[PDB]
């Protein structure tokens, strides 16, 4: 029982460490301590906990530098095969969209710095400092943290333009029917601005179709949604996006679900919170579409908008991770992660709330076809479902 308020973190670059490498073994241990006596997710996933300590412990006694050892830590928490059992790193960047669709990795929209390297859009990305890209990706998954192999992939597709250690990436692109080779330096984070984007976006399709995107739950989520949430409050049909939404804030996703249900509904994170609809609460058809990349505070939204029955799910099965209580903890040489410590839970309906994605009504998968020609799959069907 965690009756202290949460610790802050301090978040390093490996190569930066501030522990020497005589305090390695020490520091390992008491991680290992921490997550025994803390992570409440490892006995319910039957995780061989007694091999994983030993073989890292083995690799930390035999680590000469801070990235060596930091590599080895992240490699051992992503072992924990949790979303939000996760390290406090900081990653080298481009700061890069990508596309990975059937299987495929795309850049997506190149910004301005990849602009600078000569990547275009569309560009597919074949190989990885000559490695090709799907082997890159499952010699990659053991530094990803994730509670399922397909969300483990994504995060590690997304992770093309970002390393713990690398500060240059080799690439070799498919370009019109043309193969070619960019290397392209990974920066620090802050040399890119942060995102000063709308949170919540609203639009009308067809003069009777409504679109939102809510992007993130974290703050300011309510005031952008409410500011444009009455654009389409009154129209007949809604379609609603959290395919980008990667949490945030549980109790935002339980603010925005008020204005979607019919009745009383308790909120599946904390079933003590009984939902009650607002008073300007949306009266028609419902549309959300969900995606792998969809996790936490957006899965709790979007288990609770499944579970209303006033909502209809289209597109891919959730990342699968409610969350499960994560909290911040410290080494005494300065080593922080963060695990959770609540125990495994399931929904009103026996939904597990973390080892597998919430599924939807209609399975729906963005293709290569349609991407080239900008073209979103899952939107598309929404609509058509609409105009049937």
């Amino acid at each position: 029982f965690y009756n202290d308020k949460q610790i802050d973190v301090e978040n390093f670059y490996i190569a930066e460490l501030p522990l020497t490498p005589s305090q390695f073994e020490e520091d390992f241990k008491e991680i290992h301590q921490i997550v025994m006596e803390n992570y409440s997710l490892y006995q319910a996933k039957h995780l061989n906990m007694d091999s994983l300590y030993q073989a890292c412990d083995a690799r930390v006694r035999q680590a000469q530098t801070t990235t060596d050892y930091g590599l080895i830590v992240q490699e051992y928490i992503s072992a924990l095969q949790c979303a939000h059992a996760i390290t406090c790193y900081k990653r080298y960047t481009a700061n890069q969209r990508v596309a990975f669709i059937e299987d495929f990795l795309f850049v997506d929209k190149p910004n301005d710095y990849l602009t600078e390297y000569g990547f275009q859009d569309k560009d597919r990305i074949i190989a990885i400092n000559g490695l090709p890209y799907k082997q890159w990706i499952e010699q990659n998954e053991k530094y990803t943290e994730a509670s399922t192999v397909p969300h483990r992939r994504l995060r590690t597709a997304y992770d093309a333009f970002r390393s713990y250690a690398d500060t240059l990436r080799n690439y070799t692109l498919l370009r019109g029917g043309d193969t070619l080779t960019v290397t392209l330096p990974l920066k620090q984070r802050d040399y890119f601005p942060d995102n000063e984007e709308q949170t919540v976006e609203s639009r009308i399709l067809q003069d009777s179709i409504g679109y939102l995107t809510i992007k993130t739950m974290m703050n300011p989520v309510m005031e952008d949604f409410k500011a444009v949430y009455p654009k389409v409050k009154d129209l007949p049909y809604l379609i609603i996006d959290v395919r980008r939404n990667g949490g945030g804030n549980s109790m935002n996703g339980v603010n925005i679900c008020k204005y979607f249900i019919r009745e009383a509904q308790p909120h599946c994170v904390s079933k003590s919170y009984i939902m009650q609809p607002e008073a300007d609460a949306y009266k028609g058809k419902i549309y959300l579409l969900t995606d792998t990349y969809t996790l936490s505070a957006a899965e709790s939204f979007t288990l609770d908008m499944k579970e209303s029955g006033n909502v209809t799910l289209i597109g891919e099965a959730t990342g699968g991770d409610t969350g499960n209580g994560p909290r911040p903890f410290c080494t005494k040489q300065r080593t922080y992660f963060r695990i959770p410590t609540r125990q495994p839970d399931v929904s009103s309906k026996g939904f597990p709330m973390e080892g597998i994605g919430i599924p939807p009504h209609h399975q729906v998968s963005q293709t290569v076809a349609d991407f080239m020609k900008d073209e979103d799959t899952v939107l598309n069907y929404a609509v058509g479902l609409i105009t049937e």
